């Protein structure tokens, strides 16, 4: 028989309340799978949505949530170039909140040696998404100014550190004013609260010229457009007015892009490895035992997480 491992398993679509720490089948080696011993499992917004049956893909219980993992390879096929003992990052649609995960060889990336496993898992959804958003979709340039909305969340934090890494100036808006110092510490040049008149304050902070780019992981929207310079661009990571002027709304759908451009992943990993070499360290605000995954996910849903939270098996 296959043997069992601990995992958090959604046993209903009731959200975090339906999550149970329980025993499940241990994945098993196979000629086209890489099994990873999980040292850190990322908590992301899709995971949470999946627990409520509100994610674009509806998984039916029972299922182990978790898209993002980092740990140590246990097994891998010949010729994959992956070996037992390798420190790797992994992604899949499910299975992350577990002691081990089985994933396709194409879904494995080498962990940057400067990072621990929590910092490495933190790169997976949020940093690759934002590298892609900046490098491919929005064509960010050194010296431009970027407005980051929802700035203390997972995507926002990656959006700050990567923009700073690429030589941009960053204005961050926070809807949670208790995150102001956190956001400043991540490297935002100017932090502003999301209150009446914030769009006008963003403009004034740029000497009236507006920002070159807006990152919007929230959807507060027509106000965002108002902050844009001529030929500025807003990345949605929507009702559009006559205030669009010579601005662009830039759709960002990383998962979908990756489906048809799998080799771009080598470029996003290389870009991130360089940013990490140069000193970027993804902030990890909480590392919660896997056994306490229900409470971890509830805290995430209640809006308590700055940067990235991980579960530790």
């Amino acid at each position: 028989g296959p043997g069992s491992m601990k995992a958090i398993q959604a046993q209903s679509l009731s959200g975090p309340e339906g999550l149970v720490y329980t025993d499940v089948e241990t994945p098993g080696a196979g000629p086209n799978v890489v099994v990873v011993d999980v040292k850190a499992a990322g908590v992301c917004f899709p995971d949470y949505l999946m627990t409520k049956g509100e994610y674009q893909l509806k998984m039916e219980p029972p299922f182990v949530p978790g898209i993002e993992t980092a740990g140590v390879v246990r097994s891998a096929p010949e010729g994959s170039g992956i070996k037992p003992g390798d420190r790797v990052m992994a992604f899949n649609f499910i299975g992350g909140y577990a002691e081990r995960v089985a994933v396709a060889p194409s879904n494995i990336l080498p962990t940057p040696p400067q990072l621990d496993d929590a910092e490495a898992v933190a790169l997976i959804a949020n940093y690759h998404t934002m590298y892609f958003a900046y490098a491919r979709r929005g064509q960010l340039r050194a010296g431009e100014t970027v407005l980051v909305l929802g700035a203390a969340g997972g995507i926002g934090t990656a959006a700050i550190q990567i923009a700073k890494g690429m030589g941009a100036k960053v204005i961050a808006v926070v809807n949670r004013t208790a995150a102001t110092e956190f956001v400043k510490s991540v490297g935002a040049d100017i932090v502003l609260p999301l209150e009446e008149g914030w769009a006008k304050a963003v403009r004034e902070a740029t000497g009236g010229a507006g920002v070159d780019m807006v990152v919007d992981p929230i959807g507060a929207f027509d106000d965002a457009v108002r902050t844009l310079a001529s030929e500025g661009r807003l990345l949605v990571v929507k009702v559009n007015r006559l205030l669009l002027r010579n601005a662009s709304l830039i759709g960002v759908a990383w998962g979908e892009f990756l489906r048809t451009h799998a080799d771009y992943l080598y470029e996003t990993q290389a870009g991130l490895e360089k940013l990490v070499a140069e000193g970027m360290r993804p902030p990890v605000s909480a590392r919660i035992p896997l056994s306490e995954g229900r409470q971890a996910l509830q805290d995430f849903a209640d809006g308590k997480v700055y940067g990235k939270m991980v579960l530790v098996p």
